């Protein structure tokens, strides 16, 4: 904003995550009591790994992003060291954590994060932004449950040209992307339905034991589903893993879904 900040600004909490480049604390800031996330990155870290440049095309996009789904970034700083990065707090944690502690989602929770999601990805879009990273570790939850996209890190304009050295999981990134093509927002969708499918099931419908063969597996589009997703849950994710990008329907086709209808308990 207006405004710089510096470390001696706040009081550091109990760590909420660590990360591979640093962690995420929660933090007081001194004068006006504030409370909110603070997320420590070393200089050291991020230059060996020659992502300062993607650091930079995360704190921009994010920080310029306002909506009641997605985690404002609400400034930054750096010092001699490590950077810092000033987050709005997320209370209830990841949908990771969720998803592990109840291990499975009824269909009622799973189209309303689809809902809520959908809604976030669709501003996004309309800015030409696409994520990339969707995945339910980068997702966090408010105050009254409801899911926000944070961790930008991976996001870019489309539509994008980008061959980045991919670093972690296959497990929610479409064909173009893992095959080195160019991609556009319709990467975020397949995310979706990789999304939809892990949250009724319990799994990423590509999972296997090796980078290699999960590759195969999203290259294939290899997925079959345990015999308690209903039909309507099956035809939303069905429609939405496709090796075609225009194939995959748009978000106001899936906020419009039958199966999201008859659940979602949010607009
Ligand atoms: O008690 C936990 O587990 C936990 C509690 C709150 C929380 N909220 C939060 N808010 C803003 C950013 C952020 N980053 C983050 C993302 C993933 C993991 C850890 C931190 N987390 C994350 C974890």
């Amino acid at each position: 904003k207006k405004r710089q900040w510096a470390l001696e600004d706040f009081e550091i909490g109990r760590p909420l995550g660590k990360g591979k480049f640093g962690n995420v604390y929660l933090a007081r800031e001194k004068q006006s009591k504030f409370i909110l996330a603070l997320k420590v990155l070393f200089k050291a870290q991020l230059e060996k790994a020659g992502v300062e440049h993607q650091l930079r095309r995360e704190v921009e996009i994010q920080s310029h992003l306002r909506h009641p789904n997605i985690l404002r970034l609400y400034g930054y700083f750096h010092d001699a060291t490590r950077v810092y990065l000033i987050l709005e707090y997320a209370p209830l944690g990841t949908v990771y954590r969720e998803l592990q502690k109840l291990s499975k989602f009824d269909e009622q929770r799973t189209a309303t994060y689809i809902t809520e999601l959908a809604n976030a990805l669709s501003y996004c879009h309309s800015k030409r932004v696409i994520h990339r990273d969707i995945k339910p570790e980068n997702l966090l939850l408010g105050s009254a449950g409801e899911l926000k996209i944070a961790d930008f890190g991976w996001s870019v304009h489309a539509p994008s040209s980008r061959r980045d050295t991919l670093c972690g999981t296959l497990d929610y990134l479409p064909p173009e992307m893992i095959e080195g093509r160019m991609h556009d927002e319709k990467v975020d969708l397949w995310s979706l339905g990789v999304l939809c499918y892990e949250f009724l099931v319990g799994k990423p419908p590509f999972e296997a034991n090796t980078y290699q063969e999960t590759y195969k597996r999203i290259s294939r589009v290899e997925f079959t589903f345990p015999d308690f997703v209903t039909e309507g849950a099956r035809d939303l994710i069905s429609r939405l893993l496709k090796h075609n990008p225009s194939q995959r329907p748009m978000l106001r086709e899936v906020l419009e879904h039958p199966w999201i209808t008859a659940n979602s308990s949010k607009p």
